[PDB]
């Protein structure tokens, strides 16, 4: 044992338990609890009683649910089920109808609040000259308003960013208060029986005009043809001579389409509004603007609300060509003669982000949906024009639905869309169970806000009725498992491919990754913390003292927990032998040894919440600020502490002085997952880090735990079939179920975690554990200060939500609740887990529960059917945080045995859910039971052999503009998103289309279509084609998303003039990019506690730190990890430079893999693809940098550190080590046997420390060697030829 080990052990022994303070501050913890728990063995009789009761309950529930009482035929049972489903649906609909002040059935509100106009080009520029000389007619208030506007323009009274500053007749629509009242009059809920016929008409209809690309429509975003041509020339110089390839050709064709023109128009509207809102220059005036080179005019007003912007659109009659569609879906307009005008429209500041990215998102969505149904991605628009099959209609329908939901961008619509997943997954339930889709009826939104929601609800109701009437039919022959009767949840048309169906289910995920707040309507978050707290038992007798007979919320059985612990210990003894305890001890010691201050010292966030912020009145003006972990961790390390454990004890003492958690909350405004964030203090962070480290250490030993063994997640299902065939020794039958927990986060008490953790650890860790858990028994959560500011001055009748009423009454002292206090600024809670702050421990608890239920399932099969079947059946677990899955496989030779097996498997599936209660594992309605050859886990679906994923989840994510910083940073993160989507199961051609979308978005970001000056910029950037100036690099279409930004840069430098610039740096100014690019683009004071110091001791960069100052150096290096003017400045770079392979080697250490890919993907010309036949098995494959001959015996870093410092971690022969060193030396010319000579000779230490890259490993899912992957994964409709 090293010095670190012995000193850590000595310190840990120095930590001691203080029972008095813990008992006093934290009620439910006591010496007697743990003493009795460790001493008393579990009550076998009680366990047997509860197991028998669960068996009886499961049998009764199965009999009653499936209507086996009379032994009726399938027909009558299904009729009864349909009757029940209809009754439930009618109940929900009537409950909706019971509301008052319902919106009238005919009061149509357009889902899209924009005109359907489509027009030609006009005079360029942003000037308002075209307004002059227009004779507008009409009498509508907007007609008169725009008449005044044109009169002022003719009189040239418009100021300058043009400001109208109109006078009389400016009121009666703008009284500074009218409009904000008007759009406030849209609070009436929508009836379920509202007329929504026009939505259905628009969605599914003979809509072919949408895809006719002619007439020279307005298209401001088609001015970058030369740039795309140059980009294509990089990879396909021969083809580029002829012209654009297929992908760019169809991209520009889609630009030229009617929908393309409209999408570009709306995107320009979004960008213009986003620019306008930043001005805030009008005293009390209006601001008028004109779109670039078009007859579109926007009359804009921001109000005193500072959260809504009011717009009025106008178009010249002479320029207006026609309308995209005459349906009510779009905002109706008013004729005024020379002009067509619409009414004022209010927009929230959040939607503008969606508006700007409309065109790219829609190109992506349409391409993906066309690809999913079999239409080639690179040739779809024409196919959409000649709609001749159900596939084309379905694709168009889904694209239009994406349009509607994106333009509506309301969360409730997204949840309604996502519910379809669980609605339709019910159709795979095999006998003896029957599908119960109607059980999701309780998940509908409380209120209806839009016509689109009504239409979606009606579609969902029809789908539920249809599914409950008749499940999907199975078809088995010669190992060719298949299903029949599937249909789209929304359109209702038949389907035959799993992938489009799953994509339909997951359509509600359009992650845009907005890392900001969301003040409006966040009470639900707070509500989500309270709903269970009031249900806490008044007595703690069932929180770890005794065993409840009928468990309630938050209660659990001590004896069952101890029995599960004993069973898990027995399993571990069987697996790892008798000395498993000491192995665990060594593992945890090793894990804590490597738990340094540095690894926690990441940006993330921290809460400065102390007692100073308890009273709202004291702090009303000071703005709360979230500190970074960096400063606090650095301050702690400056004291001279190396390991994060070192500062545990003292830190907890501070917490013990506080006696409560000091958590703060954060709501992300992104429309998807991980909205909840529980930011938490430094001392809490260190303690929780220790606890989670030990939890993960203990849990790693269990194979079935996916969290601790991510490889096992993909390993287990694939090997399941092979193991089943080996064991059963013949044809097999598989049953399965996927389950999700109900109120997992706020349903758990904390004592059980401490108990079970102590059962698996030696006594010396006990004080570390019981203390570290007790701090969760009382937690105070801050709220948003603006929320309280609003609440204080809101008086009564705030909102109909009872939670807000209760909070208001408690804050003013009118009412008393245990989760709030008068005049305070926090919610106090005794239970909870704060959304994954205690993550590994929960997984361990789930793991042990599943091991016990596995044993019980073995017993049940042995009992109910035949004694000896345990020797010839397979059972498999999968668990994570809260999602779980159960797999069972048995021989399928005898029909009677097969039926008995199915009955027993259903019984065991119900057993798991029923018994989960005793450990406070509450099953959710989302769980699906007894589905044959169907399995779900983390949204990954396993339809027998096929393994499918919801690729759409990553589509919308690929289109975003976060992280700003440098342009090259933006491009490389775009490449990262491309890698993410392609590894998600998409085809390469679809990836190329997404890259085109990203290209157009990125180019319009610099102002393409916004400012005339962009035309000058194009003139310059073309000459130098440097990404540092914003030039976008299109990857080779055949292998886009695989080679990545490194491939793009390598190809660029290989032949283009760009290399001449890089050699200029080898012989405004900024440093190199992480990708290696010498870019140019266009806190530290607080960390007062270095390059020369690192140079003096490079070993710091090559080993884990053991002292303070080195930790400071490591965090320090972690911290430091105009356009016309700039092109004018570049005129001085006339230095004559040439090629140099050594510079390429320095920039790219992995040249061999890059050229290997190049040898296949370079200059492939046109595309010829042979269509495939039916479906094939999905096979995992290793693709890139798999070889080790060129990648050396071990990593270059290991060899360098062994040579310079003798770390002897290479574990190779001495002569082998010398040979490896010599071959590296001939690889690396400037590498020397000493750090000093190497530093002097090479053309600081950090820059040459990380140049050893060793890129990551990539795996792909082929559908039957890099050539194989590229030929079989370019497109899903076929495979390449000649490769």
């Amino acid at each position: 044992l090293g010095k670190t080990e012995r000193e850590l052990l000595a310190m840990v022994s120095s930590i001691q338990i203080n029972w008095s303070v813990t008992e006093s501050v934290f009620p439910p913890f006591s010496r007697e609890m743990f003493d009795r728990f460790r001493s008393s063995p579990p009550d076998s009789e009680y366990i047997t009683r509860i197991v028998s009761r669960c068996l009886i309950n499961s049998q009764e529930k199965l009999i009653n649910s499936s209507f086996f009482a009379e032994g009726n035929d399938k027909a009558l049972r299904f009729s009864k089920n349909a009757e029940e489903c209809s009754l439930a649906v009618e109940r929900a609909l009537n409950q909706y109808r019971a509301e008052d002040n319902l919106r009238d059935l005919n009061d149509h509100k357009s889902t899209i609040q924009l005109p359907p106009w489509l027009s030609y080009h006009d005079v360029d520029g942003k000037d308002l000259c075209p307004l002059q000389g227009l004779d507008v007619r009409g009498d509508h208030p907007m007609c008169n308003l725009w008449r005044e506007v044109v009169t002022s323009a003719n009189l040239e009274e418009i100021e300058r960013v043009y400001i109208a500053a109109l006078g009389v007749n400016g009121k009666k629509h703008k009284a500074d208060t009218l409009v904000q009242q008007m759009r406030d009059r849209s609070k009436q809920p929508f009836s379920p029986d509202h007329d929504v016929d026009h939505i259905s008409e628009f969605l599914s209809a003979c809509s072919s005009d949408l895809w006719a690309t002619d007439e020279d429509l307005y298209s401001p975003l088609s001015c970058d043809k030369e740039l795309r041509l140059a980009a294509q020339r990089i990879h396909q110089p021969s083809l580029s001579e002829r012209g654009f390839n297929e992908i760019i050709t169809e991209h520009y064709k889609f630009m030229g389409s009617r929908i393309g023109s409209w999408c570009q128009m709306v995107s320009l509207i979004g960008a213009e509004l986003s620019a306008s809102v930043k001005q805030h220059v009008k005293p009390n005036y209006f601001v008028i603007k004109r779109l670039l080179g078009s007859g579109i005019f926007l009359l804009i007003k921001p109000t005193s609300s500072k959260s809504h912007i009011f717009v009025s659109f106008a178009i010249k009659r002479s320029c207006w060509a026609f309308d995209l569609s005459t349906s009510r879906v779009f905002k109706p307009y008013i004729d005024a003669g020379d002009l067509l005008v619409t009414d004022f429209v209010s927009y929230k500041l959040s939607k503008l982000t969606n508006l700007c990215k409309c065109v790219s998102l829609m190109e992506s969505s349409f391409s993906f949906w066309a690809e999913a149904f079999g239409i080639p991605s690179w040739n779809f628009v024409g196919d959409l024009f000649r709609s001749s099959d159900s596939a084309a209609m379905d694709a168009s329908y889904m694209g239009k639905l994406s349009l509607l939901t994106l333009l509506e961008d309301k969360a409730a619509t997204e949840e309604l869309q996502t519910i379809a997943r669980y609605i339709i997954m019910e159709g795979f339930v095999s006998p003896p169970e029957i599908p119960k889709p109607h059980k999701m009826t309780s998940k509908f939104p409380k209120v209806l806000r839009s016509e689109l929601q009504v239409y979606l609800l009606n579609c969902l109701c029809r789908t539920i009725q249809r599914i409950a009437g008749e499940p999907f039919i199975l078809k088995k022959k010669d190992g060719s498992i298949s299903w029949g009767g599937m249909f789209n949840p929304f359109s209702g048309r038949p389907l035959l491919d799993m992938q489009p169906l799953i994509s339909c289910c997951y359509n509600g995920y359009f992650k845009n990754k907005e890392e900001e707040t969301e003040p409006s309507s966040l009470s639900g978050m707070y509500k989500k913390i309270i709903e269970l707290e009031h249900l806490r038992p008044q007595s703690d007798a069932f929180l770890g003292y005794k065993d409840p007979e009928l468990p309630r919320m938050h209660e659990f059985s001590v004896s069952y927990l101890k029995e599960a612990c004993n069973h898990a210990k027995l399993v571990l003894r069987s697996l790892y032998g008798q000395n498993f305890m000491e192995q665990i001890d060594n593992q945890i010691i090793r894990e804590l040894s490597g738990l340094t201050l540095e690894r926690l010292a990441t940006l993330k966030a921290t809460s400065n919440f102390n007692e100073n912020w308890y009273v709202y009145k004291d702090v009303a003006d000071k703005n709360y600020t979230r500190d970074k972990l960096l400063v606090k961790m650095s301050k702690y390390a400056s004291e001279g502490k190396s390991l994060a454990i070192q500062k545990f004890e003292d830190c907890m003492r501070q917490i013990e002085s506080q006696g409560c958690m000091h958590i703060c909350l954060f709501k992300k405004q992104q429309h998807g997952g991980l909205r909840e964030i529980y930011v938490m203090g430094a001392e809490e962070r260190i303690v929780q880090s220790v606890v989670e480290t030990i939890a993960r250490s203990i849990g790693k030993f269990f194979a079935s735990d996916t969290l601790c063994n991510p490889p096992n997640k993909v390993k287990i299902p694939e090997t399941h079939g092979i193991r089943a065939r080996k064991q059963c020794k013949g044809p097999v039958w598989t049953c399965a179920t996927s389950d999700d927990a109900r109120k997992w986060n706020q349903g758990h008490f904390v004592t059980k975690f401490a108990l079970m953790l102590c059962e698996f650890t030696s006594p010396k860790w006990w004080p570390l554990i019981i203390r570290g858990c007790s701090m969760f028994t009382r937690k105070r959560m801050m709220m948003n200060l603006n929320y309280l500011k609003i609440l204080d001055g809101h008086r009564e009748l705030d909102i109909r939500d009872d939670f807000v009423m209760d909070l208001f009454k408690a804050y003013h002292g009118e009412a008393e609740v245990p989760w709030a206090f008068k005049g305070k600024t926090y919610l106090e809670t005794t239970t909870g887990m704060m959304q994954g702050i205690l993550h590994y421990t929960s997984s361990l608890l789930h793991t042990i529960h599943q091991e016990y239920i596995r044993s019980l399932s073995f017993k049940i099969f042995n009992l109910k059917v035949a004694p000896e079947m345990s020797k010839s059946l397979v059972c498999d677990m999968m668990q994570g945080s809260d999602d779980s899955s159960m797999l069972i496989s048995f021989p399928a030779d005898d029909e009677k045995v097969l039926t008995r097996c199915k009955v027993a498997a259903a019984i065991c599936f119900r057993m798991k859910k029923e018994l989960g209660v005793y450990l406070a594992i509450y099953p959710s309605e989302k769980s699906t039971a007894n589905t044959d050859f169907v399995m779900e886990y983390n949204s990954e679906f396993y339809f027998h052999t096929q393994h499918v994923r919801p690729t759409i989840r990553w589509i919308a994510a690929c289109c975003s503009l976060p992280e700003v910083e440098t342009l090259v940073a933006r491009q490389e993160e775009a490449s990262n998103l491309m890698t993410s989507v392609t590894e998600g199961g998409g085809s390469f051609s679809l990836a190329a289309m997404i890259q085109q979308a990203q290209c157009t978005l990125h180019y319009m970001l610099m102002g393409m279509g916004v400012s005339e000056l962009f035309l000058e910029y194009k003139k310059a950037v073309l000459k130098w084609n440097d990404p540092g100036l914003g030039f976008f690099l299109l990857d080779n279409p055949y292998a886009c998303g695989l080679g990545g930004f490194r491939f793009n840069l390598f190809k660029a430098i290989t032949r283009t003039d760009l290399q001449k610039l890089y050699a200029f740096f080898m012989k405004e100014t900024c440093s190199v990019s992480p990708g290696g690019a010498l870019i140019l683009s266009s806190l530290r004071d607080r960390l007062n506690i270095w390059i020369e110091l690192i140079n003096e001791n490079p070993e710091v960069l090559y080993r884990a730190p053991r002292t303070g100052p080195e930790i400071l150096l490591r965090i320090a290096e972690k911290v430091h990890s105009s356009l016309l003017q700039k092109m004018a400045a570049y005129s001085g770079f006339h230095g004559f430079n040439d090629m140099e392979p050594e510079d390429i080697l320095f920039l790219f250490p992995n040249i061999e893999e890059l050229e290997s890919l190049d040898s296949i993907v370079y200059n492939k010309g046109e595309i010829d693809i042979i269509p495939r036949v039916n479906i094939r098995d999905a096979t995992q494959t290793r693709v890139t940098i798999f070889n080790e001959q060129k990648t050396l015996r071990t990593s270059p870093e290991k060899l360098v550190s062994d040579k310079w410092f003798g770390t002897q971690k290479s574990r190779i022969g001495k002569t082998t080590f010398l040979a490896e060193w010599e071959k590296l030396k001939k690889i690396v010319k400037w590498l020397e046997d000493t750090p000093e000579a190497t530093l002097a000779h090479t053309p600081v230490r950090n820059f040459f420390a990380r140049m050893e890259s060793k890129p990551r490993t990539v795996r792909i899912t082929g559908a039957p060697k890099i050539a194989m992957v590229i030929r079989d994964n370019f497109s899903r409709m076929g495979h390449l030829r000649g490769v």
